[PDB]
């Protein structure tokens, strides 16, 4: 885990993608929820598989690997959302069969832009795949830690940098990049807790899932 | 304007702009924090005037922005504040509580204490403090209202560099420091968004401004 370079690192987190799911082959606020519901259900298992892959996170005891992954399950499918849905402006792809507007569940609408903006942001800043990874992986270790995670969580930083480095950005600019991809991330975890809030104002046996895994 | 500042110039205007630390008067627990936090904000706005940049903003902007954060800086003050007091809250000097003097916000309690920690372990500088105080208010409700405030947290990023660069820190330990300080603003957004909806369970910021 501490052992690997920079480009060790990128490769590994790359491999250990998770795939991209398909939706169950006009909706109402019922069936849109069932739909969303089953997708990020599915997700969820290759949520722990790709989890696992990750650099120090299988060193952990089983305790704060459930802690974890329940804290930053929701961040995790939404960050994967944004990522996906970069190349689609104005819609997110939940599904290559799941592509939905603003206008396409009441209660949503906000969180819906919030996730819109964070998409259109990632565009703006042309966000790449190898930082996108990086940024998964640090949502992951941090979401749920409150100093062997704070070291790996300072391999990831030096990967994140290595990448601005090697892409040419100046060391003020590798700051600036570094500050303005983490920033995005207290976004990210506001709208988890805003999605949170609404889900649960079906899907949650990561501890059950994660046992069951072994 | 304010993208010609230097970092120590940055530092310089941050530090002088610091609101003073208010006192509580000398069950009804609530009743003491929500007066100390009502007269905390009239500061806030002082302060948020303050900062470098923020003045060139809309007011509507400046309202929106407010309004965002409003608890964020309440709270990340108060860390700031109980730092030297562990298993300890200081809301203020005559209001020092301890955890079980924490229904329900035992929880925001605990996080508000786990907070206060890791800035001890992180040895966290005043210089630094109120540049991530400045960072919330220009970056927590940037994403729900236009690149003048990009610029300007650009700017406290390269301050935030400049004080771990002048305090010898290498380039490699400064990234990294960085890293760890702006991960923490994560944590301090958890802790607003569980925090604003205990108090659950504001256009009066114009009025301020006006
Ligand atoms: C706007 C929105 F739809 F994204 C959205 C707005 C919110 F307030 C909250 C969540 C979302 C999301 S984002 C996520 C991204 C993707 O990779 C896949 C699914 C979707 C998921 O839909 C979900 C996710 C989880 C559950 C769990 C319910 C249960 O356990 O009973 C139900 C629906
Ligand atoms: C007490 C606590 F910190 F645990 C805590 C747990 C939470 F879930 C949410 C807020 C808090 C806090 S943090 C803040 C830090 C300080 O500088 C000053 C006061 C306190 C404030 O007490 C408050 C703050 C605001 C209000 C608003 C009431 C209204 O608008 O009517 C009421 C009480």
């Amino acid at each position: 885990a501490l052992s690997l370079t920079a480009d060790q690192m990128v490769s590994a987190l790359l491999d250990a993608e998770p795939p991209i799911l398909y939706s169950e082959y006009p909706f109402s606020e019922a069936s849109m929820m069932g739909l969303l519901t089953n997708l990020a259900d599915r997700e969820l298992v290759h949520m722990i598989n790709w989890a696992k892959r990750v650099p120090g996170f299988v060193d952990l005891t089983l305790h704060d690997q459930v802690h974890l992954l329940e804290s930053a399950w929701l961040e995790i499918l939404m960050i994967g959302l944004v990522w996906r849905s970069m190349e689609h402006p104005g819609k997110l792809l939940f599904a290559p069969n799941l592509l939905l507007d603003r206008n396409q569940v009441e209660g949503m609408v906000e969180i819906f832009d919030m996730l819109l903006a964070t998409s259109s942001r990632f565009r703006m800043m042309n966000l790449q795949g190898e930082e996108f990874v990086c940024l998964k992986s640090i949502i992951l270790l941090n979401s749920g830690v409150y100093d062997h995670i704070h070291r790996v969580l300072d391999k990831i930083t030096d990967t994140l940098i290595h990448l601005m480095a090697k892409a040419g950005l100046t060391l003020q600019q590798q700051h600036q990049r570094l500050a303005q991809l983490l920033l995005i991330l207290s976004h990210i975890r506001h709208m988890s807790n805003k999605g949170m809030e609404h889900l649960y104002s079906n899907v949650v046996p990561l501890s059950d899932l994660l046992l069951e895994m072994l």
